[PDB]
């Protein structure tokens, strides 16, 4: 029994905010809370749904603006939140008059917003080491997202990523749960306000602290994928961030979408209320992820009870939200969601909207925090944010002191990243993942080459920009602006460090330049440490920039000199995340046993250094299978779900139960795509198969071979297991109790199983080409396929082949 310190001890609960709660509870129907937590996204709601509901928020999910705009004024913004407002101050049908609030993610600024300062994403804001820089963001940040007439905003982001292929690894402050815990708090206090007499109020927001919990040490970093760790590890390395946000009142939590040990998060009640609320002590309430709901056993999209039941307050239901208002409120009803527990989450989320004022404020567009449209973009909060972005840069080679470059040179500025300001910004920047943004959708923001012409031209030097590196004049130096393309969630992952392992087109415009004697200093976009020893080696100073947002000058300030020639500004940041000397060092963090980075957690280089980085090594490390569920249901296939009480169910999907909708639960897991496992739970007796839709004959070329599957079994079978394979009714070919490999499984992760299906005492047509049959079993199976040859890697569960 893992021990969790209670950190709630700052925050007391306001006696008439709880007054006020109470008196609305008292007089509410179950209709009406239920509504308190919903949560329909704008792409999907109408005014007039609004009306007749009177959801307790709604979501602005970024990927159009309010009325379908991709651009709208303030005013418009405005407008829309007052039309939301009203209809939810409407008590005609739905009798009630409870304000909604808008709510918006913040990952780097109010980055939904056309126009909005984009700051440096976390992994930059980690390496400039600046508690103060980090609450002066939030700050900002409120009164940008104040702007448009949001409320509430989702920030800080506060996993610890483990392993950099996870593509949402640049939302993390560090690898190290330490400068997590230290800024975590910071940024919370910026949006709300500290603990006091300024708590939520005026421009303040309400926050919610991101995402809890495990999500950045997935196995192999996969997106949404599995966290394999015991409870003190949860706790000490991936929890940080929840003691300080708790600490300093945080308003709201998310929940994750990844799995802890085979189970997902938004199910857990040990984890969202038993860890969470009763032993760290948060009062808050818990909102989920986007349809994270659909992907808890025995939910869907439309109804998901074990969420709510496990301590989930708010259901963020983007377009089902209606259905799933009447499936909640019927469940409510029937029992199976309690209403104490309704009424639980009612009292956490008008806690906050309470606290925060919808009561006491005027209709957004009215609001104080409403009458400063220039904070949108406001001059004084680029300025904010181009010092985030010289403190974020690491500067890991700088040879012969190369940088920084005199303001007066001729300089050559080349590279895809030189002038487009999309890849500065990285993913969740106007536009998801980033990739089709142009520098027309950064109004005000700052191209790096753009940057550094501004100030060469002050300087009276000479500047050039070709992104192929193409010149006239041989120039006294080249900025080489290279990096990653942007990206967001699973887009991002990634199975290989080396950076442009297919292409490595960076690599030669660095090389060519190299071979024509030209200095190279390369500016490095990305949103974690890659390998790069090749172009390392091809650069003459070698800068890690991170994804600095729309201040692209802040690179300028650092590199170049002013116009007198001395140093303007010096590097400042420290890596946060530990940079791979080779390409398999997939997990490098900081106080591992074997630790052996090429640059260490802490790393970085000034211009009062004089160190040279020597030639790294450039060494890297080193048919026909017949598919039945490989990522996908082959055709002919089935899955069939039996229990003991009712007909056999047969489900193509993502997901499934039983008849009885209780005995046998499956559900969709990532192995290494998005959803390309099947999960399954084993609460009563009952058989899981993988089925031909019509009995099929087993194919001769097969007759000597394999049966073979991933499999990993989250909790090993109490009442034992069966595993059979190729059955006919009558009989099947194989028969393997589990108990008789359980040693092979006992390490909670996967493994590749191959089931030989000529055996000792070797008929009929196939109906169950995989069957497994318990009372109590979790596990999950991925890449079911007939092979000739075992595979490689595979394990096999062997027989007796005597007769052969
Ligand atoms: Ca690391
Ligand atoms: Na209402």
């Amino acid at each position: 029994q893992v021990n969790w310190p209670y950190v709630n001890t700052k925050l007391k609960r306001d006696p008439a905010v709880e007054a006020q709660i109470e008196k609305l509870l008292a007089k509410m129907t179950i209709e009406q809370k239920v509504a308190q937590m919903i949560q329909p996204e704008i792409g999907y709601l109408t005014v007039e749904q609004m009306r007749k509901y009177g959801f307790g928020s709604y979501l602005n999910g970024g990927n159009t603006a309010p009325y379908g705009n991709k651009r709208a004024d303030q005013a418009t913004w405005l407008k829309y939140a007052d039309e939301m407002y009203l209809a939810a101050m409407d008590s005609t049908l739905d009798g009630i008059a409870i304000p909604t609030v808008w709510g918006t993610d913040a990952m780097h600024g109010h980055s939904n917003v056309y126009g909005a300062t984009l700051f440096p994403h976390n992994i930059g804001l980690g390496a400039a080491r600046d508690t103060d820089l980090i609450k002066r963001i939030g700050q900002a940040t409120a009164k940008e997202v104040a702007a448009t007439g949001i409320e509430w905003s989702f920030a800080p982001t506060v996993a610890v990523v483990r392993d950099d292929r996870w593509g949402r690894t640049y939302e993390s402050y560090s690898e190290d749960p330490d400068l997590v815990k230290r800024y975590a708090g910071e940024m919370v206090t910026g949006i709300q306000g500290d603990v006091g007499a300024d708590f939520l109020k005026g421009s303040n927001r309400i926050a919610t602290a991101k995402h809890f919990v495990g999500d950045g040490g997935t196995e192999r970093g996969v997106d949404r994928g599995n966290t394999l760790i015991d409870e003190k590890g949860l706790r000490d390395i991936h929890s940080a961030g929840y003691f300080s946000a708790i600490n300093q009142g945080v308003q709201s939590v998310m929940a994750s979408f990844n799995s802890w040990n085979g189970k997902r998060v938004h199910g857990d009640k040990h984890l969202l209320t038993d860890v969470l609320k009763n032993q760290l002590g948060f009062d808050g309430f818990v909102v989920s992820d986007w349809n994270a709901h659909k992907f808890v056993e025995g939910c869907d999209l439309e109804q998901c009870a074990q969420a709510i039941n496990a301590g989930v307050d708010v259901i963020m239901v983007p377009e089902h939200f209606e259905a799933f208002y009447h499936n909640t409120v019927k469940q409510v009803k029937a029992g199976v969601i309690a209403e104490s527990r309704i009424n639980d989450a009612v009292r956490r989320f008008l806690r906050a909207k309470i606290r925060w004022g919808v009561f006491t404020k005027s209709k957004p567009s009215a609001r104080p925090e409403s009458q400063h449209p220039q904070w949108l973009g406001a001059a004084e909060h680029r300025t904010l944010a181009r010092e985030a972005v010289r403190k974020s840069l690491v500067l890991l080679k700088n040879n012969e002191s190369i940088l920084p470059i005199k303001a007066s040179s001729r300089i050559l500025v080349a590279g895809k990243g030189a002038n487009a300001i999309n890849m500065q910004a990285g993913g969740w920047s106007v536009s998801w993942q980033g990739t089709d943004n142009t520098n027309s959708d950064f109004p005000n923001a700052t191209s790096i080459f753009s940057g550094l012409q501004s100030q060469v031209t002050k300087a009276g030097g000479k500047i050039t920009l070709s992104e192929s590196g193409e010149y006239t004049s041989k120039p006294d130096v080249a900025i080489v602006v290279i990096g990653e393309e942007p990206y967001a969630e699973w887009f991002g992952d990634i199975e290989l460090l080396e950076f442009q392992h297919e292409t490595k087109h960076a690599l030669a415009l660095l090389k060519q330049l190299k071979a024509d004697n030209i200095p190279v200093v390369t500016v490095f976009l990305s949103g974690r440490p890659l390998w790069v020893n090749k172009e390392l080696n091809a650069s003459d100073a070698f800068v890690a920039a991170w994804l600095p947002g729309s201040e692209g000058e802040g690179v300028a300030d650092v590199l170049l000199t002013n116009k007198q020639g001395k140093t303007q500004f010096d590097f400042t940041g420290k890596l946060s995340f530990s940079w791979p000397k080779y390409d398999d060092q997939f997990t490098l963090n900081l106080n591992d046993a074997d630790y052996d980075p090429l640059f260490a957690y802490g790393y970085g280089l000034t211009y009062q250094d004089n160190i040279n980085v020597p030639v790294l090594s450039e060494k890297t490390s080193p048919s026909d299978s017949h598919p039945l569920f490989v990522r996908s249901l082959a055709k002919n296939m089935t899955w069939q779900l039996a229990d003991t009480s009712t007909q056999k169910v047969l489900a193509s999907g993502a997901s499934a139960t039983s008849g009885d909708k209780q005995s046998l639960l499956m559900q969709s897991v990532n192995l290494s795509y998005q959803e390309d496992g099947r999960g399954f739970n084993w609460r009563a007796q009952a058989a899981l198969s993988l089925s031909y839709l019509e009995p099929t004959p087993l194919d001769s070329k097969f007759s000597t071979g394999y049966l073979e599957l991933k499999m990993r079994i989250d909790k090993a079978p109490e009442q034992g297991a069966n595993l059979q394979v190729m059955c006919s009714e009558s009989n099947c070919l194989r028969d393997i109790d589990f108990s008789s490999f359980s040693q092979l499984m006992a390490d909670k992760s996967w493994h590749t199983l191959a089931i030989p299906l000529h055996c000792d005492d070797s008929e009929q047509p196939i109906t169950d080409a995989l069957r497994i049959t318990s009372q109590n079993l979790s596990l999950a199976i991925a890449d079911v396929a007939l092979t000739i040859k075992p595979s490689d890697d595979s394990i096999s569960l062997t027989c007796a082949k005597l007769e052969h």
